């Protein structure tokens, strides 16, 4: 299979150079349109009583346009919001803004226009606000009408208002998504550049894998403008597919053109190098591929659209790079030949380090299964939460200008439960009906008393402008002193005995998060499953071995624990903070779903990288420890390069402005710093050593069977 690709790649060359490009780059064109049409949508489980009663609050209720847009207006440095001058002008310029958007602008409701509203102006009376809502009946398109607002909204007043809520917030958070591009292509990009040349020594080696990483970056933006016709998209799509497509496609162009150039150093003509290259580096390459899709197709079963996409936009990136690496970049080399350039590896420091390691195996292994044992303990403090505007860096001017909206106006921002009452015949909810079933919600404590008096708990929602009041739809909510008790008395709201027909649906916001927390931990006993039984028997079929499954997966776990417990030591227990200039959050968890998937099978694609080179050495008689000194000491420089080349590219991340992007690039860096600069150095030689000849062991029916599928080639004569 591979033995013919090989020979299939280099009598056809032009053809796979000429047609590979134009699928990645009049593909790529297409993928420009990507930025538009990415949705925010996506965090909650869209099958869960949560996002029904949100839906139909939405429906029969109409939208809450009140927290889209506020905007905080200051007195003239003297004066009262009262100025018979200052409010007239405001006001005189809040209209022909609402006049002058009419396609945007639904209205503006404050004190200077209301005297009535004497909670939208603090009680010295030199701070005032408007509430600003928008047109829009999804939250995208609402987003997106703000955006055709906003530099025109910060010039009322005289650039002196400040606006905050949600669409601002929301516009800050997914703006962090170009400035997070163009950091990495103006520092990762040249700096990966300078890496790939001290690595190699070329500019046309060094190029090939740079040429190769954008191609899968173009084309895999094409592949997900082309799923976003059908399905929606996330915003977070792109920023995963850059880090996959410059980090894991210079990888493998790494140890493609490396493999190539060693194989002409050893006198191999341009074809039989192109073969030789193929069949060994390929292969791995294709392995590693596919062993990624086997960890991140598991995220397929969380109900979550975040996770759907970005398993998409991994799944895509993973299989063009491979393809690409073991089509265009092949052909590349058997175009180039000779001119890339334009027993010593075993004997040096790589081939002495483990010569050492596996002299005294246990003092190398057991120190380090401790010490990396001990880095899980912090994750005990988890603490799982959701998206907020404290997911900017603590001096974004948007987020200061949200904590000044919340500490001068306190209260107007609520994140109530709402209890949904349906009548199960679609008849008018009878009010008594109502009273019963607020009586029933009327005993259970930690909701906020708005006046210290029952009569105001557990009011109606407001109808708004898109109302479809349905008669047999009503809805009641409060928000809880103590969010932490949103789980608890969740429960306790959702054991409520409705009176006869109705069929009381509990969401609003704190519920919305916690049913997707307990949607995603539904369905880990079963992706767990799928993680490991997909990469034990991808593994098995690329080392033709049982325990090497095992043992690397044994390994991924280790290494993702690690990971894990570094995380929340640093994110959640709030460490190195003022560092990298963040605020100790708790994470979102389809993010850490995200990030367990990738680790898995980052760590996978290295133990693959690390042991491919020690079965092919093992095949050519070299005993179980010369098995591991030549695997580990012909593959160290490029892994060590590859490492870094990831590093890089998760670092240009890792200074990013949003929490969620830093952590997983800094889950990622982790993982990474740990796989190759601990486990394949120490931990991997050791306990080969340790197993002793029955690493390479497989039954017969198993190696016969990897023979009839045709994968079974790891020997070179
Ligand atoms: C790379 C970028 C990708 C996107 C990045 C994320 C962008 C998305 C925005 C995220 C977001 C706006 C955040 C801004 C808040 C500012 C409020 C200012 C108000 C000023 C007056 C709304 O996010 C949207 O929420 C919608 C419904 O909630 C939902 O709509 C759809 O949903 C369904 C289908 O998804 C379906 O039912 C249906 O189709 C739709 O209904 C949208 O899908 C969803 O995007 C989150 O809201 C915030 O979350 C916080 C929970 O932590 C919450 O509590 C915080 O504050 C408390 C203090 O009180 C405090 O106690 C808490 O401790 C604190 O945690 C906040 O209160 C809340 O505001």
């Amino acid at each position: 299979m591979f033995a013919w690709w090989g020979r299939t790649v280099y009598r056809y060359r032009f053809i796979v150079i000429g047609v590979m490009v134009a699928l990645c780059l009049g593909g790529g064109v297409f993928g420009l349109s990507l930025g538009k049409h990415v949705t925010q949508s996506g965090f909650y489980d869209d099958g869960s009583q949560s996002v029904q009663a949100s839906v139909l609050g939405d429906q029969v209720y109409g939208r809450d346009r009140s927290g889209h847009i506020v905007a905080i207006f200051q007195a003239p440095a003297g004066k009262t919001v009262d100025d018979p001058a200052w409010s007239k002008k405001v006001v005189d310029e809040l209209n022909r803004f609402q006049q002058d958007h009419p396609d945007q602008v639904l209205g503006w409701a404050g004190y200077l226009r209301a005297s009535q509203a004497t909670g939208m102006a603090t009680a010295d009376k030199k701070y005032t606000f408007v509430s600003i809502p928008l047109k829009g009946d999804d939250d995208d398109t609402i987003l997106n009408n703000y955006k055709a607002i906003a530099p025109d909204l910060q010039r009322l007043d005289g650039g002196t208002v400040k606006l905050a809520g949600l669409q601002p917030v929301a516009e800050a958070l997914t703006g962090t998504i170009a400035t997070d591009q163009r950091r990495m292509e103006v520092l990762a990009l040249p700096l990966v550049a300078v890496v790939l040349f001290f690595v190699f020594g070329g500019v046309i080696a060094a190029g090939l894998p740079v040429m190769v990483g954008g191609l899968c970056i173009a084309g895999a933006l094409g592949i997900m403008r082309f799923l976003a016709i059908f399905g929606p998209v996330h915003y977070f799509a792109q920023p995963v597919v850059s880090l996959i497509g410059l980090g894991i496609a210079i990888d493998y162009g790494l140890f493609i053109v490396s493999r190539f150039r060693e194989e002409i150093a050893e006198g191999y003509d341009t074809e039989t190098a192109v073969r030789r290259t193929v069949i060994t580096a390929g292969r791995t390459v294709t392995f590693s591929a596919v062993l990624i899709v086997a960890s991140a197709i598991g995220l397929l079963l969380f109900p979550q659209g975040f996770l759907k996409s970005l398993t998409y936009a991994t799944i895509a990136s993973v299989m063009l790079s491979a393809i690409l690496s073991i089509t265009v970049l092949p052909a590349c080399l058997g175009i180039l030949g000779k001119h890339v350039d334009a027993e010593e590896v075993e004997a040096g420091f790589w081939g002495k380090l483990v010569n050492r390691v596996m002299k005294r195996p246990v003092l190398f292994a057991a120190p380090i299964v401790i010490i990396m044992i001990l880095l899980i303990i912090p994750v005990g403090k988890l603490s799982l939460g959701g998206i907020s505007e404290k997911y900017l860096p603590p001096t974004n001017s948007v987020r200061q200008a949200q904590e000044e909206f919340d500490k001068l106006f306190p209260g107007y921002r609520t994140n109530p439960l709402t209890l949904v009452i349906q009548t199960s015949n679609h008849q008018p909810v009878t009010d008594a009906q109502i009273a019963d079933i607020r009586s029933k919600a009327m005993a259970i404590g930690g909701f906020i008393e708005p006046d210290n008096d029952p009569a105001n708990m557990w009011q109606e929602r407001a109808y708004a402008v898109g109302a479809s009041k349905d008669p047999s739809v009503r809805v009641l909510q409060n928000g809880l002193i103590n969010p932490a008790d949103a789980s608890k008395k969740l429960t306790e709201l959702r054991a409520i005995t409705p009176p006869k027909g109705i069929t009381v649906l509990v969401g609003g916001t704190p519920a919305l998060e916690l049913d997707s927390i307990h949607g995603l931990f539904a369905k880990m006993p079963l992706m767990v499953v799928i993680l490991l039984t997909t990469t034990i028997v991808l593994m098995f079929l690329a080392f033709g071995s049982v325990v090497l499954p095992i043992k690397a997966t044994l390994m991924s776990a280790l290494t993702l624990g690690s990971t894990m417990g570094i995380l929340t030591w640093i994110f959640v227990d709030g460490h190195f903070s003022k560092w990298l200039n963040f605020t100790p959050t708790p994470l979102t968890a389809p993010v850490i779903g995200l990030i367990i998937a990738l680790v898995f099978g980052l760590s996978t694609d290295y133990e693959v990288f690390l042991v491919s080179r020690m079965v092919e050495a093992r095949e050519r008689g070299m005993s179980t420890q010369e098995a591991i000194r030549i695997g580990t000491a012909a593959t160290g420089r490029i892994i060590t390069a590859a490492a870094l080349i990831v590093a890089v590219v998760a670092g240009a991340f890792v200074f990013s402005d949003l929490v969620m992007m830093k952590y997983l690039a800094f889950g990622l860096m982790a993982a990474l710093l740990l796989d190759a600069t601990v486990v394949r150095m120490f931990l991997v030689p050791s306990v080969m050593k340790l197993l002793g000849d029955d690493c390479w062991w497989a039954p017969r029916w198993a190696r016969r069977l990897q023979t009839r599928i045709g994968l079974g080639e790891i020997h070179l004569p």
